[PDB]
């Protein structure tokens, strides 16, 4: 109810401390037996609490739901976030980033826990099960030139790898140029698109779905065999605010590179990352399909492909399938 | 009231003929002392019809107002256009058409009378007074990477001179890459922005704002020598409708000429449409400044410019000032 994140505001706020239910009460101007009856509610929504008496309470453990409130406390003491969206259930992240990112030079991320129609590259179904991910749109914004959108691409990713990895039990890989592996399971796909003119870009919006809590029972039937989640490389419990946490350092930091650094100074590093070497590569282009097999990334950001013809192309993008 | 543009749309649908306030009455089923009603009020908000006894109205002229049901008549019979939106007054066409292209793969424009917080290239202020000027932005749809953005500004700039032109006694000229004149006086300014990927173009959004019946007197005096509109260059009044009509149409046209031509079919026609030749041109970048000439526009829509110290740029875009 009306003043449920603003509890968990202040349990989250204390930690590692215990404030009295009184203390909450006169926060946040309430009665005494209110705040028992907002922390209640909290418990009986899955969250792990301590309640001691004489002592009062602590936020033990948070469960996989985002609370605007927590999240409100992440974007107050961030260099590079003005604010953030929290839903519970939307269309999608991206097309809401999209219409908030108009009118204004905010910099800002959404989060929701189900997306109803969540969409990734060629307008493709992305499918967003409530509670089981983290569906997020970043805006960012890079005073830049539209062509630069392709080099953002490439830095984010290694960010977003960076984060996985640091939870996974396993080899964590990128695949050029839009979808994260651990292993032979996708475990995450993201995507970047641009407001801009030929000024210059407007907005970054970067949209990111990294599965966090499945299992292989979740997981679609007919994708099963090439779908994975973080938990399940894992053997500690995930927490997604932990990991949440981390995903926001690293994009600050390849936010930072993207901006301060030519992709030549990262390109080895995102090669010794990448799994799309020494295995034959189906390429889509409209129309036209082709195998062929992956030379090189060029320190332009474009990766050099030899098609099963002998040819090479020079490509800044491709969906790429294996 | 609830049913003014009905009653317009039917005015507008049925010349150059008169139609019944009966006749209307059993369009819309409402009673013939409404429609007289409806109709007086459209005569005081300045629309010219003429009534005749036993034989009906018939609209005549219409004044410096945008009607809904008017545009919905052009929209209903467009190839290129889905729908409109039309507006008396908002903050920025461009910002509403950047909000109402998310989700959806439309194509259509917006119109207002008064734009309260209209921005140009640069987020600079753009000055739209109500009833003077088309203040319009355009969503269009083309299958293409978002590279070939400034290859669209290019060809649609030649699409709202011709525009213009057809309604001017005086030789109206492009001045690369944004802006229209008539003469010595900037009569237009246009942008053009997109949505997009690494994978083509989301949208293309055309904002335009075209001077149309101003006075210099009406022109603030601190720019008063530099402004100008169409109505100042024809000895004809200026017929928003008439002229809104004719600029979908070459819209159109360019819009074809952009998808089926490279820019090398219109470059020595975008040529003699410009202005910028055989004089001195004042550069911005950021904090730097400099004068230099305009050489030439390569096959490829970048300008070639000799600076005043001899050396050659090739750019792809400027804010160039005389
Ligand atoms: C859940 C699942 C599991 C296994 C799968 O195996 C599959 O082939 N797919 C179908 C996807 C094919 C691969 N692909 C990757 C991309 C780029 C990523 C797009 C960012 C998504 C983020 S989510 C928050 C934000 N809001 C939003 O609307 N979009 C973004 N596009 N397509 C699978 C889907
Ligand atoms: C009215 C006036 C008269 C004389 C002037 O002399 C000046 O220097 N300026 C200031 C402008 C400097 C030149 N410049 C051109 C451009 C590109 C055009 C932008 C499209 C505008 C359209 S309108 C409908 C749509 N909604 C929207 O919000 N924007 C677009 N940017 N800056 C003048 C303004």
């Amino acid at each position: 109810s009306k003043y449920s994140q603003d509890v968990l505001q202040l349990l989250y706020k204390n930690k590692p401390n215990y404030i009295s239910g009184q203390s909450i009460a006169e926060s946040l101007n309430i009665s005494r037996t209110a705040v028992k009856k907002v922390i209640d509610q909290l418990k009986l929504e899955g969250c792990k609490i301590d309640s001691v008496n004489h002592k009062g309470h602590l936020l033990q453990q948070l469960p996989d739901i985002w609370y605007q409130g927590i999240i409100d406390q992440y974007t107050k003491s961030s260099a590079l976030f003005d604010f953030s969206e929290v839903y519970d259930s939307i269309d999608s992240t991206q097309l809401a980033a999209k219409k908030s990112l108009v009118g204004n030079q905010s910099s800002f991320f959404i989060l929701s826990d189900e997306q109803t129609k969540g969409r990734g590259r060629f307008n493709r179904h992305w499918s967003s099960s409530k509670g089981q991910g983290l569906w997020m749109s970043v805006v960012l914004r890079p005073n830049v030139a539209f062509s630069m959108i392709s080099k953002f691409n490439l830095f984010i990713a290694l960010g977003i790898r960076d984060a996985i990895q640091h939870f996974s039990q396993d080899e964590v890989k990128v695949k050029w140029p839009n979808d994260i592996y651990i292993d032979n399971g996708k475990v995450c796909g993201f995507l970047t698109e641009m407001v801009a003119n030929n000024d210059g870009i407007e907005a970054i919006i970067c949209g990111i779905g990294i599965n966090l809590t499945q299992q292989l029972e979740n997981f679609d039937e007919s994708i099963r065999h090439r779908a994975t989640s973080i938990q399940l490389h894992d053997k500690n419990k995930l927490d997604r605010y932990q990991f949440l946490e981390r995903l926001l350092q690293e994009i600050e930091k390849r936010y930072n590179q993207f901006l301060t650094l030519p992709f030549s100074e990262i390109r080895e590093e995102y090669i010794a990352a990448s799994n799309i070497w020494n295995r034959t590569l189906l390429f889509t282009e409209n129309d036209k399909q082709f195998k062929g097999q992956a030379i090189d990334l060029d320190y332009d950001g474009y990766l050099i492909v030899r098609d099963e013809a002998g040819e090479s192309h020079r490509l800044i993008s491709a969906d790429i399938d294996f």
